[PDB]
């Protein structure tokens, strides 16, 4: 879903102003008895019929003078009463008529229209905290001092008079007749705030709205802009969170900027509540959002950096003797948006793509994530040191990065760029205008026993962008992926001047599924098929597929699974449920003894025909369960550079055996061999593990050119000066002990 | 203009306050809440009333009654007219009174504003002068105890003034309202927050910390590199402070005559709490302040190793020397500031004029060799006012001599007889190839005030040259302002004060010396006013008698759009700037020089191709030529051979197989420099009747040295290039100077 900038928020909000300022509600204090309707008009209609009677008999004369006066003053002290009664009553009758009536319906459209607002920002309370968990002048000192009076009431005051417009009965009939001590309640606290708000004195609502944007401007005697003091601290962080300097301050201007915008309306809304005369504060609420934006793209933006690292890191061990090659590749018509390294199921690196919007912007709907594994045998080494090639990959504006490659060869990791020509004005990218970069000068990092701090967390820009720089960091064994955005470009055609702007958030998590309607909202489940009345969707908020007794949910997913690969299951689930990836063979994922009070999420992952298979929703033994968010997404394998040996050239002698993925077994008195050929002028590289016990040799026609037990370890041992003589062979073999196992596994020779 | 102290700020204020105290409106026993009060209270009963004697009258008219009772019914008629009329009366005097009022009021609050706007003129330069020195910070307890226990009441004070100021430029009910909060007695009442907004600023406040003290630490926390002196910098911060509750108090006087309470002359209260500030600041802070000022920023530069430079900043007969400013503008320049003298050290506006010295990069910078600095902080005794500066360097060795009058604060006239005079133990620094840091920014106090010290100062570990001087303010304020005397100060100028070209500064309709052709050039009002021109329109003004021939001036102007500016002649052009664009007012700053004669040169602006364009602020001003020491060689004593020229600007060009030459005298006892520049190839060399002395093949700078020689006879120096046909060879600077 699109964050439609601070344009849009300010006008969003504009709208609402307006609604509340075209509705009229025609002379009360609101502090009516409104529960006093029922006493008043029986006493008002029993008065009335006696001084009705009484007026006529004096009306009809025939009566002695000194007695027709004492029936008159009679008539005066019943008829003061009368009118006494009749004001409270005639009060009461239209706060239940005509106002409350107006009334209802316009907090209504509020709290509704608000709702709207409050989801197009909720993404930034998570995006926010991130920051200040991570977070350690006179100048920084004042601006606090200066703002948090200001910022305490605001944020209460909106946030109170949201949580009441919601509660108070929009239904203007159950006012009437039985209103109850909880709806009236309702109705005289948001009064009373609304009093509160609009007093004219030394601490007003008004005067803590002013002094918020003249701290956020630098109006403030030292002219320190909160903008400046908050850019200070952002830059100046020793542990870091996701995005660019530009992204985290343009988050702050957009949180501080809403809260004001509110701030005004509320005011708008608690005005018209207490029926005083309407004020556009429309006018004043854009000059001072404007200023700020005015203030931050003059003063603060342009001394930003549009850089963006991972925020965390992790201690993972990789391989010595694995060469893997792994290829990050937009679409033709997509462009490269962001990653996510994380490591729950296994080591993964996760990228995503998507088609380009104008000005640097993101195509929501055109946009697509991929896995690929073990990123740890990519990244890190385990026992020898790994040699890291820097290069600090920058194309000149207008490309956007298309296709980034990783080739680590014998512990040396390299990378290289692609980029394509993109135009702002359309965002169309151009397929035929590329660039190329690749990293002579490097670091190298020696192995700890414990591992090595691989990148960790999502790497890409608060609001997604494309990304025209891209590079690796070495320093503490700690590696660094950075990549530089469009964010700047971004906000200055679209935001920073008031027009049309479309920012995707940098997502949580997946947002892609092979489950089709993975994510319940509505009541339609599309391809989930319910079987009983026993299976339904429960609106927790966000809906939730919900069985009981035997109630189950089902979609046929076989089309879309390969075999023999990994895939990735994660599911949000509450209750004690039964989860299954059943074929009428057999079952290839379960998930039942489970129980949780809430929702959490599962992550898990699975793996020779697991096609026509169906994905089933249950419930344990006899009890309840909810859950939705189901992924299931393809692990690419990692893929390796080509060697001089290869997997059907092994020949086989005994009593061995090649199981699958690479492994020869040795299970007795046998032996595996492959003829290969050395050359004097080269030097080779054998690498290979082993589990279990055995010997490793490479023999000639005169000499042995290698010789080596092995026992449970990865083998790495370099070749020189060395030409065989005719028929030249590896030769792998275990101790000749029967009924006793040696596997062999990633035997790889490979000419430097 | 002046600005005339917190004295001055102060009496403005109280004569505002007066206006207002003396405005006569309906004078009703009653306030204004009482009078709308009574008015709907009366327009009621009167709405009610009329229908009541409508619904009789009918009755009565109805006929068909009795006489005897008709007659009782009409007389319950008249009392019941004689009762509205009764009423009416009431609501009449009400609605005249308010027909008094709201026209006695609009226009009482119009000229506050008004009245208002002239004196926030007055201190409007030291929102900028004070922006300096926050940019400049970067922390107590103590300084943050005294934010946290004054912004609440700062703030509000600040908010009232500025929603006051902003609801009366647009004039009525928002008025009232913050009116109406202005003057509610209650706990939290403004009067409070400006009562504990005093309290604060004295230390009457239970452990009795001044906020005067705890700003005035901050700011002499030796990190402070801003213009002016540690007096100069509190004293900001003191009128900044007490301006603004002077103008709480302007605010609150107008706001009970918007809601008709008696009349209260807060003028006593005021002046008691803002004479109250001026005696802790008088009393406990001043004296603990410097008077010292120096440059703000530095700036790295390559000099000459080779110029002999002389400049020399003297003020005439009646003037004194009142600061400087160097910058980097068209090229290193000093600007220096003279004007003569009021009483008490105090300086008159209209008797005040500055002068540029070009190439001080050369004065103050070496570019290969190292230079050496005398050293010496020179200090005159008090009534004594720097009236010439003179700056010599000679071989890299740059010494200064600083000239002083007595000066009579009673009369403030300057006595030319009796003078004093001090002169420059040394610091050297070595040259870098990036260059040194030359000193920068302006180099006054925070008021242009006379001096009574100056000195250089180096920096050897960052070989920095800072120029330092003394004022005279503590003298100045202790007179006239904190004494509740008048006060004459102005504010160090932000830029150029002066120019060739008459209404430079363009404000008014008028433009004076500017002439207009055509309606398509004409003065927009852009806040400050701007010459515009669109489509052919033209403005020009002749400035030829200004000019002088061969000679460097310096062009600024604040233009805005895509404008075209000349400095033409019928057949030539000596300064253009068009192929500028620009959204917004900037300032564009450039050199030019006169040609052989710049006379009959006139200005003009444009637009260019067809666009609209603004601009004024148009400075055009002499850049005094670098002068220096007398030398060994003389221009004319050149002797030229062969395929040579000399050009103009000391160049002496070999253009194939000529040569120059030129006799000179050369004394055993003596030590002798060779310098000179060359672009090209070329030998220098100095020939005896014998013997060489000197011979050396040379693009280069060059220093050489002679010593222990003694000319045999008839020996001269000779200059000559390569004898290829076709190139050329140009010798400039070149000199023997005997040590």
């Amino acid at each position: 879903d699109y964050f439609n900038g601070i344009y849009g928020f300010a006008t969003g909000i504009k709208d609402i102003m307006g609604m509340i300022f075209k509705t009229d509600t025609g002379n009360l204090t609101l502090d009516e008895i409104l529960k006093n309707q029922n006493l008043l008009n029986d006493i008002s209609g029993k008065l009335d019929g006696i001084n009705g009677d009484l007026g006529d008999l004096i009306a009809q004369g025939n009566l002695n003078s000194e007695l027709a006066k004492e029936l008159l003053k009679i008539s005066n002290e019943q008829n003061q009463m009368l009118n006494h009664v009749n004001a409270q009553l005639n009060a009461i009758n239209s706060t239940l008529n005509i106002y409350l009536p107006k009334i209802t319906s316009m907090l209504n459209e509020v709290m509704k229209q608000n709702h709207v607002l409050s989801l197009q920002i909720e993404f930034l309370s998570k995006q926010l905290q991130e920051i200040s968990d991570k977070l350690d002048n006179v100048l920084i000192n004042s601006t606090l001092t200066e703002i948090t009076p200001a910022y305490q009431r605001i944020k209460y005051v909106n946030e109170k008079f949201d949580e009441l417009t919601s509660t108070v009965e929009k239904n203007p009939k159950s006012y009437q007749d039985n209103v109850t001590k909880e709806v009236i309640e309702n109705l005289n606290e948001l009064t009373e705030l609304a009093k509160s708000v609009t007093k004219n004195d030394m601490d007003s609502f008004e005067f803590y709205l002013q002094t918020f944007h003249d701290v956020m401007t630098g109006n403030n005697l030292f002219g320190r802009s909160a903008l400046k003091t908050a850019s200070e601290l952002i830059t100046k962080e020793n542990v870091t969170t996701r995005g660019s300097e530009i992204g985290k301050v343009y988050n702050f201007l957009i949180v501080l900027t809403s809260l004001q915008a509110k701030a005004f309306l509320t005011l708008t809304a608690c005005r018209k509540l207490l029926g005083l005369t309407d004020i556009d504060y429309t006018q004043i609420m854009n000059h001072h959002i404007d200023g700020q934006k005015r203030e931050f793209r003059i003063n603060i933006l342009p001394t930003l950096s549009n850089n963006f690292s991972n925020p965390s890191y992790s201690k993972n061990r990789g391989s010595d003797i694995d060469d893997p090659i792994v290829v990050l590749e937009a679409a033709p018509g997509y462009a490269l948006i962001g990653f996510e390294i994380l490591n729950d199921p296994l080591p993964i690196l996760k990228g995503y793509q998507a088609r380009l919007k104008p000005n640097y912007q993101v195509d929501r709907e055109s946009m697509s994530e991929t896995i690929y594994g073990d990123i740890h045998k990519l990244f890190c080494p385990k026992q020898l040191e790994q040699k890291y090639y820097i290069k600090d990959i920058e194309f000149p504006e207008g490309y956007v990065i298309t296709k980034i490659v990783f080739e680590k060869r014998l512990n040396q990791l390299g990378y290289e760029v692609t980029a394509n020509f993109y135009d702002p004005s359309t965002g169309s990218i151009d397929l035929n205008k590329v660039k190329v970069e690749s990293s002579d000068e490097y670091s190298i990092i020696k192995a700890e026993t414990d591992g090595i701090y691989m990148p960790l967390g999502v790497v890409s820009e608060t609001f997604l962008t494309p990304i025209y720089g891209f590079g690796l960091t070495v320093d503490n064994a700690a590696i660094t992926l950075t990549g530089k955005s469009y964010l700047r470009e971004s906000l200055l055609e679209t935001d920073l001047l008031n027009n049309e702007t479309y920012l995707i958030a940098s997502p949580d998590g997946y947002i892609s599924s092979i489950v089709e309607n993975w994510n319940i909202t509505s009541d339609n489940t599309g391809s989930w098929r319910a079987n009983n009345n026993n299976a339904f969707v429960d609106k927790a908020g966000s809906s939730s597929l919900y069985t009981h007794k035997d109630g189950e949910f089902s979609q046929f997913i076989g089309n879309k699974l390969k075999p023999k690969t990994n895939y990735v299951i994660q599911y949000v689930i509450k209750g004690r449920p039964a989860i299954y990836l059943k074929n009428n063979k057999d079952t290839l994922f379960e998930d039942t003894k489970n129980n949780f009070s809430d929702f959490q999420t599962v992550t898990k992952k699975f793996n020779v025909n697991p096609s026509e298979i169906y994905f089933l929703f249950k419930n344990q033994s006899e009890y309840e369960a909810w859950g939705n968010n189901f992924i299931i997404l393809e692990i690419k394998s990692l893929e390796f550079l080509p060697q001089m040996l290869k997997p059907e050239d092994w020949i086989p002698s005994g009593n061995v055996q090649m199981k699958d993925g690479g492994r020869l077994e040795i299970l007795g008195d046998g032996y595996f061999k492959q003829f290969i050929k050395l050359e004097n002028d080269s030097t080779y590289h054998l690498r290979l593990s082993v589990k279990g016990t055995g010997r490793v040799s490479i023999i000639d026609e005169s000499k042995y050119l290698l010789f080596v037990n092995v026992k449970d370890e990865d083998l790495t041992r370099v070749i020189k000066n060395t030409s065989s003589k005719g028929e030249c062979f590896i030769a792998l073999e275990g101790t000749y002990v029967e009924n006793s196992s040696t596997i062999f596994s990633n035997v790889s020779i490979v000419k430097e």
